[PDB]
């Protein structure tokens, strides 16, 4: 609530402190941040960008950027004015420190103390104004993110469906922020110019020609800096590359993880991804050393500029003798050019990428019913695809469309409704329930799904799940409803997703409903009870209009109308009897353990002798000021063994990071998979994946460069209180309030800031998913007429996001403006008390201006050390969480079919109920023994353990005269074969994803893929035994990938085989193909086929029922038949 409080609290941002106070004790909710004012919300400032674009395009890529300028520029200049007039006033330091020691080695501004209250004054009303100039930038650029996002949305609920689904969220989340940004460094477009000129300017009044050969070089080093800059956003993208390449290979380690384990390849999946690691390590050198030079100029540079400077001034020039009021004058503007002079890099860096995205952006910003005549084409211009098509549907009678596949039955729905550009004709035809031929499910709850913003009623909603009968289906789901079915429905299955977008047509109350195709994946039992029940009994019954077009003509007689389409035109449209006559510091500890030693010892050495040659060259020249070119000797030593020990802490920081994230990744990763299967099941996926996505790239990029930025500010920080108090002593004295104050202050900034960027983050993801939900079902929203509707829910989830980012630029501001106060109060003890020093005592002029050139540096070192201790703690969470997860569990570690079993004591996971117990059997060499029961009747359970899956079996196998349990895990899994229910391919070539350990023969490896009747499809393939699959996909159909695994299966020739439920998720034909290829091939090698099929084990050599623990075991299954009273197996056959 900055625009009610007064000038003096919004400046200090006073307001901010007790909701600071607030949050430290409990975490902040959206109750505890308020809502936004009028002047700052989507909707003002959508309506304010729209009247800029009214006014400018009344009389393009111009056009936007004189709106945005239009529109958002009153609250942009009154941000580039505070930030002159705070460069204007950055100047009373320097200049001040002239007039000091100047007076002190020899109208009030004669005074020497009369000039310390103006160096106070002056610091602490400058470093107001440039702080209320950089929140007025950050409010108008956060306040233009909300018109634009608006703005394109509005755009979104337009465009045509002939065209790009996640281009317009990219558009939302990568170029509209870069545009955002460029308005949060706007106004340094006007006042980098503005205070170089002046710096540059008054170096040389100050201190002659001298001072202009070292201003030359820090401004004719900006383009090398910004070079660099160019080559390592270069060195990023190709990073970027292996990386997601990476988690690709990552991926499918995890998720097939169960198949890995059972087969014993995860070693060579994990070989596989570490040549991936080693790729992307390759490229992540050039982004350490395009990175280590980075630091190297930004703290070399100033150095060297100082030291030609100097040098020059009193060996070439042999001007003026050099005095310690010139050299320190100077010395404090070098340190205050500097930061604008590299930050304007990443200005020009941050201005040529917003031109590109405001050309991206107005590039995307350019993109009952009767009929009569009618010719509609998706194109703008072309053939129409719909000619002729003139219709007239009745009025709460039910309608069918009905004709040959791609003939215009869903694009005649959609020529109804308005996605489709006239070419000619007349249509006369409120909102329309759609049921889309291909299923839209918003990232709700299946509750939320079916009733989609409409209230609720329980008897209403009990016939509508009745009716679809989906209800079962999520009984057997995780959840038993609420469930969370995110993106591409991956929770839910093909068939019921189909379903639930008829129940959401089923559901709402409305005249005119369009189900296209409601049975395109739905089972011909349930299709007729949906369409009896539903269509008939209930959407009938409502007497509601209802237009269905689906292949199944069964349910053409119960229908008032039908229509015949042809070639995309309607040829006749009547009654069936008219067609029909018509046709954490632990944590640090653990990141630096990892590094060595050798180099942490070098990178420690290196900056504390970095920042006692930093001292000793600013103190060697308060010595000098009071033999001339001895001095000039010693002076340029310091300077040159400043720079190289800066070449030295640039490269060590970067090595040592490099050092680290290459060995806690990989650490990391073969730890995870020696994880028992237990691991994987329990522990969501999601949890494991994104250590090695994020994390794992936050301490590749990320920490490195943050230890070197909390490391140097803390040494400057130390060695900025250390110099000015060796020239006051009587400063130590104000340090200890000082120092207490100062460690509130970033208490409170750490626990308040950390919530907020926190709560940024949370809000920022619905924001972004609503963009992908309108896009993937823009046809259906305007169906429903939901389109004020949906756009509206866009108001709030910006506005949420936009008071969650405005008060992170609040509380930044709030400890700034502190740290700065602090700052300006630390220059003002340095000053009286070296000036009582100096006048009274014995200390020198040099001394003085050594005590305040530091003294006015000291703010800024304060702030660093702060905002980048609460960036470390954050980035911390990294290896916290890495270090939590890699200490995981770890595993231990058939020439003849005769596999015994000794009680099979096997329990699911620790202490939980045993799955089986006291089961017996024993099975002769070359025997098919068969296993069926009951759905969690402890049948999957034998399937998973006879590999030592199941880690609790308290009992004995033995196997061809050894025990699966005392020989090693890598070594027992190895050799016995294993048909998992639901088939998987991985990633790679046919030669390697059916031998990975490279000894099948090339002539035996054909004769395998041939035995599962396979080869004429193989050979089809480009290349033939090398053609590069996919994971999944289309290469291979569910009956031939499930086929495949047999042929992976007759690979091992284990002459031990398991079979479990490998009927399941495969075809009537394939399962014959399957059992034929079983039954000849595998001939001999003891297969047991644990499954739920009737006929799979009906021809087995024996079958055993399994009860809850165990059950009869007849040998020959002909006897169990008769002795079951047809019960066991007949009755359920
Ligand atoms: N984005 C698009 N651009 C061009 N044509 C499109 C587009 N979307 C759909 N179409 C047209 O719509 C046709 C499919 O709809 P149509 O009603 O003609 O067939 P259908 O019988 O409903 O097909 P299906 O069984 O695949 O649902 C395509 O063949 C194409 O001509
Ligand atoms: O001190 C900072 O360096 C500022 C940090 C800050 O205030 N914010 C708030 C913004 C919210 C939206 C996304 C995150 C940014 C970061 C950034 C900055 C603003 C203006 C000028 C220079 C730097």
């Amino acid at each position: 609530l900055q625009p009610f409080v007064n000038l003096l609290s919004k400046g200090t941002y006073w307001w901010m402190n007790a909701f600071i106070k607030t949050a430290h004790k409990k975490p902040i909710d959206l109750r505890a941040i308020g809502k936004l004012p009028i002047a700052m919300r989507a909707l003002t400032n959508y309506q304010r960008l729209c009247v800029a674009f009214d006014a400018q395009a009344r009389k393009g890529a111009r056009a936007i950027w004189r709106a945005l300028c239009h529109a958002f520029g009153r609250r942009l200049i009154l941000s580039s004015t505070f930030r002159i007039l705070a460069d204007l006033l950055g100047f009373a330091g320097p200049l001040c420190i002239f007039g000091i020691v100047d007076h002190l080695g020899k109208e009030f501004l004669g005074n020497a103390y009369v000039l310390a209250v103006l160096l106070f004054l002056a610091l602490l009303l400058q470093r107001t104004f440039l702080q209320a100039s950089y929140y007025v930038a950050i409010e108008t650029g956060i306040n233009l993110r909300g018109a634009i996002q608006t703005k394109i949305y509005n755009k979104i609920m337009h465009l045509s469906t002939s065209n790009t689904a996640g281009q317009i969220c990219n558009l939302v989340a990568i170029d509209t922020n870069q545009l955002m940004w460029f308005f949060f460094l706007c106004p340094n477009l006007w006042a980098m110019p503005v205070q170089i000129i002046v710096g540059v300017i008054l170096l040389y009044y100050i201190l002659g020609v001298s001072a202009l050969i070292g201003a030359a070089v820090i401004i004719l080093l900006a383009p090398v800096q910004y070079f660099v800059a160019t080559k390592l956003s270069q060195a990023q993208r190709s990073t970027l590359e292996h990386s997601n390449e990476r988690l690709k290979q990552t991926n499918e380690m995890l998720r097939g993880m169960k198949l890995l384990k059972l087969y014993a390849w995860e070693s060579i999946f994990c070989s596989r991804v570490e040549v991936t690691r080693r790729k992307e390590m390759t490229s992540l050198r050039a982004f350490a050393v395009y990175t280590s030079i980075s630091i190297f100029m930004n703290t070399a540079i100033p150095i060297a500029a100082v030291l030609i400077t100097f040098v020059g001034h009193v060996s070439f020039f042999k001007e003026s003798d050099l005095s310690p009021s010139v050299a320190f004058a100077s010395l404090s503007l070098f340190h205050i050019l500097v930061t604008p002079l590299f930050l304007l890099s990443s200005v020009v860096r941050s201005t040529v990428k917003a031109l590109v995205s405001v050309q991206k952006l107005s590039e995307f910003l350019s993109s009952c019913v009767q009929i009569i005549g009618g010719f509609f084409t998706w194109t703008p211009d072309g053939i129409p695809t719909l000619s002729n098509i003139t219709i007239r549907i009745p009025r709460g009678q039910l309608t069918m469309i009905v004709g040959q596949v791609g003939c215009g039955k869903s694009s005649l729905l959609l020529a109804t409704l308005g996605e489709m550009q006239k070419v000619s004709g007349a249509v006369f035809w409120g909102p329309v329930a759609y049921a889309s031929q291909k299923p839209w499910l918003l990232n709700a709850t299946v509750e939320e799904n079916i009733t989609f913003e409409s209230p609720f009623n329980k008897q209403r909603y009990k016939m509508v799940i009745e009716a679809c009968s989906l209800q079962p289906d999520i009984d057997i789901l995780p959840h038993g409803d609420q469930t969370q079915i995110g993106e591409r429905g991956i929770n839910l299955s093909g068939g019921q997703r189909q379903r639930i977008s008829v129940a959401r047509a089923l559901y709402q109350q409305t005249n005119v409903v369009f189900l296209d195709d409601p049975f395109s994946a739905l089972d011909v039992h349930l299709s007729d009870h949906l369409m009896q029940a539903g269509i008939l009994e209930l959407l009938r019954d409502d007497k509601r209009t209802v237009v269905l077009v689906t292949h199944k003509l069964q349910y053409l007689p119960h229908a008032d109308w039908i229509i015949a389409m042809k070639d995309g035109t309607i040829q006749r449209e009547g009654t069936l009897k008219d067609f029909q006559r018509s046709e954490p510091w632990r944590a640090c500890t653990k990141y630096l353990s990892s590094a060595g030693i050798l180099l942490l010892s070098l990178l420690v050495f290196s900056q504390l002798l970095k920042h006692m040659v930093l001292v000793a060259i600013d103190y060697w020249l308060a010595k000098w000021t009071d033999d001339q070119s001895v001095y000039a000797m010693v002076f340029t030593l310091l300077c040159s063994l400043g720079i190289v020990l800066c070449l030295v802490t640039s490269v060590t920081v970067e090595w040592t990071g490099l050092k680290v994230a290459k060995r806690l990744h990989r650490s990391l990763l073969n730890r995870i998979i020696l994880a028992p299967m237990r691991f994987f099941e329990t522990t969501p996926l999601g949890s494991i994946l994104n250590r090695f996505s994020s994390d794992c790239n936050t301490i590749d990029q990320h920490i490195p460069s943050t230890l070197e930025c909390l490391s140097r500010s803390t040494l400057l920080c130390v060695s900025a209180l250390t110099v000015i108090s060796y020239v006051t002593p009587v400063f130590l004295v104000a340090l200890l309030p000082l120092a207490v104050v100062c460690y509130f202050i970033q208490k409170y900034f750490r626990v308040a800031s950390r919530d907020l960027q926190q709560l940024d983050d949370t809000t920022q993801l619905p924001l972004l998913s609503h963009f992908a939900e309108t896009v993937e079902g823009l046809t259906t929203i305007r169906a429903f007429r939901y389109e004020a509707r949906f756009q509206q829910k866009l108001l709030e989830y910006t506005d949420s996001n936009n008071i969650a980012s405005l008060f992170l630029t609040a509380a930044n501001r709030w400890l700034e403006v502190r740290m700065e106060y602090i700052g300006a109060c630390v220059v003002l003890i340095a000053a009286a008390t070296s000036i009582s020093n100096s006048l009274h005592r014995e200390l020198s002029a040099g001394l003085v201006g050594l005590g305040l050139t530091y003294a006015l540096m000291v703010s800024n070192y304060l702030n660093w050390m702060v905002r980048n201790l609460a960036d470390m703690e954050i980035q911390l969470g990294a290896v916290k969480r890495i270090h939590a997860l890699l200490k995981t569990e770890a595993e231990s570690y058939p020439d003849q079919g005769k596999i015994q079993i000794q009680n099979l004591s096997v329990r699911y996971d620790s202490s939980l109920k045993p799955v089986l117990k006291h089961v017996n059997a024993l099975i002769s060499p070359g025997q098919k023994i068969g296993i069926c029961g009951r759905t969690g009747s402890g049948k999957s359970s034998f399937s998973l353990a006879f590999f030592r899956m199941v880690d609790m079996f308290e009992g004995r196998i033995i196997i061809d005269g050894i025990d699966i349990a005392k020989l090693p895990l890598h070594t027992l899994r190895s050799r016995l074969s294993i048909i998992l229910q639901d088939p998987v391919l991985f990633s790679g070539t046919i030669r390697f994803n059916l031998d990975p350990e490279k000894k099948c023969s090339d002539s035996t490896l054909w004769e395998a893929l041939e035995i599962a009747q396979l080869k004429l499809v193989v050979k089809a393939l480009p290349g033939g035994l090398d053609a590069i699959i996919t994971e999944g996909g289309e290469n291979f159909s569910q009956g031939q990938r499930q086929l495949f695994c047999l042929a992976r299966a007759f690979v091992r020739k284990t002459s031990i085989f398991i079979m479990d439920e490998a009927t399941a998720s495969i075809d009537m034909a394939t399962e014959n193909i399957l059992q034929k290829v079983v039954m000849t091939a595998f001939a001999d090698r003891t297969v047991v086929t644990i499954a739920h099929r009737v006929h799979t084990i009906l021809s087995a050599d024996l079958v055993m029922v399994l009860k809850r623990g165990a059950i009869l075991e007849f040998d020959k299954p002909e006897t169990l038949l008769s002795q079951k009273d047809s019960v066991f197996a007949s009755f359920v056959r």
